[PDB]
Formats: structure tokens, sequence, C-alpha cells
């Protein structure tokens, strides 16, 4: 296999840090001018993390339409992602206007709500089946339906409810609970079974609206789950797979959000994933 060759090459010659440069150099850089408003200061958990202003996602109402939430539209692979922050208490009913708008199906979270310490992200869905949570703000109401809670991940059954016509969805919920507080996992095997389930749900598919994806800033962890799904994708579609050239198709998805893979671990971790996967596929 020629990405586990390049792969192999690189960690004898110890050069991930350089790889990963490399793609910082030449990553695109457009403008973020309505992220960086003063307006929209208490909508942005990180200052260095916004969205480009050509890809952004537009919640529908005339006060302010903005989210931290970027669409990334991979044309070869017919795969679209949002890429989205961890909610601030603040943005919990922009974030579920945003599902509601957008027609998604699937919700995929990589962050417990605290780790080191710190709190990552708001809780923004229901822990108890008879206490549900009114978004007042966005008109929306949600319902946790049922919970499967399993060694490296839990799924969610949620009820999305638009207060103003009382039509309903069925949302699915994601929770990577395992990813650890410092670097990367040591086996890619629990991230792909992951990856595979939620593929199985139909939260991928074009029949619905784009998956919405997160961790605390939307481009490490959540760079890590679209990078490898389209990889693969891409594999199973072209005649020679071999041509699938991970660096190339980082490169293309950071036209769409800035930062995806934050470092060369991550990057090491993505190659792994997808030899892993793809090995697993032949
Ligand atoms: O370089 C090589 O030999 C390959 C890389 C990926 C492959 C594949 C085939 C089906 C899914 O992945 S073959």
């Amino acid at each position: 296999m020629e990405m586990e060759k390049e792969f192999e090459q690189i960690d004898k010659s110890g050069s991930w840090a350089a790889i990963y440069q490399d793609i910082r150099h030449e990553a695109s850089d457009f403008p973020s001018r309505v992220a960086k408003l003063p307006k929209n200061k208490n909508r942005n958990r990180y200052r260095d993390v916004s969205p480009f202003d050509h890809s952004r996602i537009k919640l529908h109402q005339e006060d302010n339409d903005y989210i931290n939430a970027s669409l990334i539209k991979m044309e070869e692979a017919q795969r679209s992602y949002i890429l989205t922050q961890g909610p601030l208490p603040n943005t919990v009913g922009h974030f579920w206007e945003m599902v509601w708008e957008q027609k998604s199906r699937g919700v995929v979270m990589l962050n417990r709500v605290m780790e080191k310490g710190s709190l990552k992200c708001a809780q923004y869905w229901p822990q108890k089946e008879e206490k549900e949570m009114i978004f007042e703000d966005t008109n929306l109401k949600l319902t946790l339906i049922s919970e499967d809670i399993k060694s490296y991940y839990t799924v969610r059954q949620l009820e999305l409810e638009n207060l103003t016509t009382q039509e309903t969805r069925e949302i699915l919920h994601f929770h990577y609970t395992t990813w650890p507080d410092f670097g990367v996992p040591e086996s890619p095997a629990s991230f792909l079974n992951f990856l595979f389930k939620v593929r199985e749900s139909g939260s991928l598919s074009p029949e619905h609206g784009p998956v919405v994806v997160h961790c605390s800033a939307g481009i490490g962890r959540s760079g890590t789950f679209c990078l490898a799904d389209t990889c693969l994708l891409l594999m199973d579609k072209r005649k020679d797979p071999s041509s699938v050239d991970i660096k190339k198709v980082l490169l293309e998805m950071r036209k769409f959000r800035m930062g995806l893979i934050q470092t060369a671990d991550q990057l090491r971790f993505s190659y792994l994933a997808v030899i892993e996967g793809a090995k697993f596929i032949m």
C-alpha cells in the first residue's frame, strides 16, 4: 500500500513535524470578517478559530445570522459536513436552530463536556427523559428519547420540535467518549468502529442535510473524522485507489475551514486510521 509506504518513510525519518508545517504553509487564507464583528465576540469560543465568510453557515433570522460553523463540500467524494465549535452557554439555541434549518439527521461529538479540569462545551442536550430542554430564543424543544452507552461511545435518540409549527424530527447524537485528554489514541480501531456506526445510521447520506460535527474548537478531532471518512470513500470510488493523496484531500478541506488537524500527531493518526480502515475493506 502506497500511503502505508509514505507512512513508514516519514516514521523512519521522524519528519511528521516537517510534513505538518508544509501543510500549514500551503493552507488557504480567506477573509473571516463577519466572525470578527464586535456584536459576535460572545458567539466565538476561541479568538483564533473563525469560519471563512464564503463557507459560513447562516442562521435564518434577520437579527444576527452568525454562528461559528462552516460547510465543507467534497465535490468528488459527494459528501458534505458542517464543522462547528462546541456550543457556548449563549449559543446552544443557535446550535439547534442550525441543526433544524440545515435538515441534519446526525450530530457527532468528539469531546467530553469537561476535559483537563475545564469546560470544553455547554451541556447542550437533556440527560433525563422526563427533563426536556426548551430554547426560548429559537423556539425549539429537545427531549431525550433513548440512550445506548457502550465502552468507547454512546448513541442517543433525540426529538427536536419546532414549537412554531409543531413539526418534530428524530436527531441521532453520536458521542465518542474515550479520546484521551493528551495526544491521540494508540490504535484507530475504536475510532474506525465509531465512524462505521455513524455511516450505518444514514447520518452521512445525501437524503439528509449535512452531519454536524464538533469537538471544542471544531478543527482538530473534527478534522480527523471528516478527513478519514472522505479518504476511505474516495478509495472505494476511484479506479486506482493508490492515487488517494491524504495531504491533498486535507488542503482541499482547508479551503472551507481553517486549522483542520491541529498537530503532527493528529496528522499521523489520520494516516493510521485511513491505512487501517482501508487495510480492512481490502
Ligand atoms: O496503494 C494501495 O495498494 C491501496 C490503497 C488503498 C486501497 C483500497 C482498495 C479498497 C479500499 O482501499 S489499495
